[PDB]
């Protein structure tokens, strides 16, 4: 199961959209993410690639990040990887 | 048309599982030693590019720290990977 912001993210290019705009990204993980550079949703994907895409290293990372729980990293990884399936 | 040949191809298309040798710049010694540190496929480059938030000060750096590109290598680089962000980030 997804949430129609997860359907919104993997339909499009994400451009500039803001951190927030990622499944799992809410108000407070995304305040932390930007504090810590990370103020657009391609600079997570940027991380997700540096990663090599691997899910718990990438989750883990997220957590170590901005406090992510496992269900919001869930969330967030599952759609930078469909969005790469579609745009990458 | 300024660019290489090899900059077109690569912005042309989606990257998918392309080589770090498919970027503009990346001859076969570069992306020897980009493999080596474990950026093995563009995509890893592309990555650490949108890590640095698409500063090309701080990625030119990072290639000639990692790789031991020159400046016409990184910006070659770049430029590839600038423009490929532009056609499908």
């Amino acid at each position: 199961t997804t949430s129609q912001k997860h359907r919104d993210f993997v339909a499009e290019p994400m451009g500039e959209k803001p951190v927030g705009s990622l499944a799992g990204i809410g108000e407070v993980l995304g305040k932390k993410l930007e504090e810590r550079g990370f103020d657009k949703a391609y600079v997570v994907l940027g991380q997700f690639l540096v990663l090599k895409k691997d899910e718990d290293l990438f989750r883990e990372w997220l957590k170590d990040t901005c406090g992510a729980n496992a269900k919001q990293s869930r969330d967030c990884f599952g759609c930078l990887r469909e969005w790469c399936d579609a745009f990458l």
